[PDB]
DNA sequence: TGGCCAAC
DNA sequence: TTGGCCA
DNA sequence: TGGCC
DNA sequence: GGCCA
DNA sequence: TGGCCAAC
DNA sequence: TTGGCCA
DNA sequence: TGGCC
DNA sequence: GGCCA
């Protein structure tokens, strides 16, 4: 086993961020009565109520899908964190898992800031026809201090919990009306030659404010482009109306290289 | 990727027995310390206080470095025991995950009641020369209600922490001296097979019941043999003078197979 | 307002250990179904099952409602012990909760090991007529270090949860029923004048252990007796018919002093 | 006892959020010491990062100070909040802990939305000399289902977190300095008479933005003001440079009247 | 109640 | 290892 | 203390 | 939640 | 090892 | 109630 | 899909 | 994180 990550086969890591996000499918899953009714049926406070309402309800239905903590804290803009030891085949590794929540009115893409950014970013702008570029503001990695030893990597694994609904001012005691919860797994830093070797090859898109060809602050990421490029990293818990609860589907693909896209079982919570 | 434990290869099954230990040996490295003042320094009441004293240093160094925590309890003579689900590349598998602590004076073999046997065991009694059979007491899985349909089954999975130690003629604070700390991995049933095919083929061996006595009669497992069946599922963590921490050391068997051990890194706590 | 309970007056000190005992009967009653559930219907294995079912249904009854945990773990034979800080009005105290499980047949009295025995006890024997003495054998307090200074005493509270039931000829999935849950709060030593200032003047008697064959010597507690020194101090969750759980009473002792009781309400957990 | 703050005397509702504040003291204290390094020496991201650090320091500080939780959740716009029962003298108590952190170059008052008020404002703009107003924007309560009847209103304590500081931009490694981080206990809506009866008399003060003059929609409180109504209310844990952890001092008053400070016992963490 | 004996 | 059962 | 940006 | 009156 | 007896 | 101690 | 407000 | 091209 490794302690390491970068001990690890980009497969392997791969499985690690595969493995965190079912985990977190399951949490989103088993809270969707509850986050619905807490989404749709909370105060108006003029508009921006959702920015907040989304991570609110990420946490409090990830902090009870927790692994092993370990004693290690960071500030920072992401709405959700935790450093801990996440058991796994490739051995039991330290990991910072890192998931920001957000609330918007479509359901194909999210903006995102540099401190949101897991990888470096190069796409090509539509009309400029010029290359866009944007550093990542996530670190790859918290070095923890061994008690044996030295500094130990704790890999950082991001998550993006897309909360899609659609306005609907107040109703009785409605307010608005969630529609599904998307879920991505944004690959990490060693990861990049494979899902963004070049700017002709990215899930990223065009900035949304004023700046346009050339270095930008701000970024996009199309869960088309995503899922096209691996279809796991693209989850989607949907709200039908047969049920209280989202519609318990898994996307991902065969072992034949089919995706498919199974339904699970889940628990009251 | 697999919720019922059935429908993975008998290869993954170990897999996921392994991370738990794996998981479980951690926890324990990181409390040795602590294991230790607790377990030489705690005044002896009406003896027998080896008993208690492993039974409580094994609930605190692992009961906080537990796993997404499923609402279901069990009640009965297993010391440590946890409804949840592990997250793991093979999928989210519910596990009902059982650590039976012991105190004892030998580094050899290990007793078992028989609702703490994992598989039907059959093995050869030398004194007697006959043939001992012995019917599995733990469920290989519990059912849990699905909140969308049929059950789930919650894998069973079987630890043992087994306390090896001395008496001391009182000295400091000290009442008796901790040697080290050997967890144990007993495979569930679906390996029976690969483990116990036949009587002669085991590393099950007498029990230390009484027959004469006419009592009920139990079970052993000898660490020697059941570590040239699997290296992985023996553990020791070794108190010594360098530290007062156990030495963290970790044994796997090799890319090619053959047995290897490492040390490894740990946490303050 | 008070960090050291030895600066608490009399009164205070009861208050905390009433209210302790209030948040635990809270944590039982909200439980008492599944408790009822586990307790029935559970398996007999080798009989003297009702033990670890009390034990048990007692940890996860109680483990769910705890408060401010402080870093210091204890080893010994008390069933339910966690070091805490206990918030209130006279100051945020730091306290060691003992809770010790009893499966009983009998819905008056409970026993002691002396290790269990929070005053130094003091009776008189009826049927040889003397007078018995007990030596406490439960510390007042244990000292704490104080990240700034001396030493900071975490006072002793002790709390019984005593299982009154029945077996029974197994009928449907029940082996045995439940009757009540009887949970005693027996005062800290500083109170030994008002309640134990003479051997006339207790609520202790003689103890389950055999002196003819030589037996080491226990003590028991009353709960008549009791329960007229203090209404407070005996509580009953008894199971009735009309609901799956104990009907949820509570006894206090009128703004006047002449005893009451009440029913609460309580959450579905 | 009670289950109803309604049913509770003002000055028993007072204990309530001072016990509460008390404990929340001792959590900030505790996590001092990593508090000021994360605050601290934490990147900059470019301004506004305080807002945050604040809020994540004052959660990893108390989430680990918590008491008995109670199954019931609610997205809002302060940044912590954990409904729960508060074990009390008055009763056991369902409270919600509403908590909002701050961040300011200034070491007197904070601006606050209609969002964290707790009572209704009115004051009188100096310039203007007319009255100001404001509703208040927090409820006073959240009705929880009994499971043996009805609605059992889970009262709403106001806590405010304030993290005096002072820029630096950046030296080796650290790019501000925390000073000291105040925290103030505003009273519930109940207590309105008491201490803001008219405009003539409240710690309120001028919004902080165009509008002045009648209704309005900020607020502020000045700390002074609302120390001199009541010094429990108003506490300040202070880096002198003798220690790594702030000044563990608490404000209360004996009882004689006369408002005195004491140095408390805090643990490592 | 108090105490013996029991299978833990 | 704490508890039933007996007088 | 105020309201401004 | 800065800056300045 | 296998099994008895022990104080839990 | 699980475990030491003995051959 | 883009950048605008 | 809206609106619109
Ligand atoms: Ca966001
Ligand atoms: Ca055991
Ligand atoms: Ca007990
Ligand atoms: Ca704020």
């Amino acid at each position: 086993m490794h302690q390491d990550y970068r001990e690890l086969s980009l497969d392997e890591l791969e499985s690690v961020e595969k493995q965190t996000l079912r985990t977190i499918v399951q949490a989103l899953q088993q809270y969707s009565k509850e986050a619905k009714s807490i989404f749709e049926t909370t105060a108006a406070d003029s508009s921006g109520e959702v920015i907040v309402l989304a991570e609110d309800i990420t946490q409090y239905a990830l902090e009870v899908a927790e692994t092993y903590p370990i004693n290690r804290r960071f500030a920072g803009f992401i709405d959700y964190k935790r450093v801990r030891w996440l058991p796994s085949p490739h051995g039991l590794l330290p990991q910072v898992l890192l998931v920001d929540a957000k609330a918007s009115t479509e359901k194909n893409r999210d903006t995102l800031q540099r401190s949101q950014l897991p990888m470096d970013a190069e796409f090509r702008n539509t009309s400029s026809g010029e290359v866009v570029t944007m550093e990542a503001g996530v670190i790859p990695h918290l070095m923890l201090q061994s008690a044996n030893d030295g500094v130990l990597p704790a890999v950082t694994t991001s998550i993006f919990v897309h909360f899609y609904y659609r306005e609907l001012k107040d109703v009785e005691g409605r307010y608005r009306e969630l529609k599904s919860i998307y879920v991505l797994s944004l690959p990490h830093a060693r990861l990049k030659q494979r899902y963004n070797p070049d700017p002709d090859t990215s899930f990223f898109g065009a900035g949304k404010h004023s700046p346009a060809r050339g270095e930008v602050a701000r970024i996009r990421v199309y869960f088309d482009r995503l899922k096209e490029a691996c279809p796991w990293r693209l989850q989607e818990l949907h709200y039908s109306a047969d049920s209280e609860y989202t519609q318990p589907r898994w996307r991902d693909l065969n072992d034949a290289g089919h995706e498919v896209t199974k339904e699970f079982l889940f628990l009251e919570r």
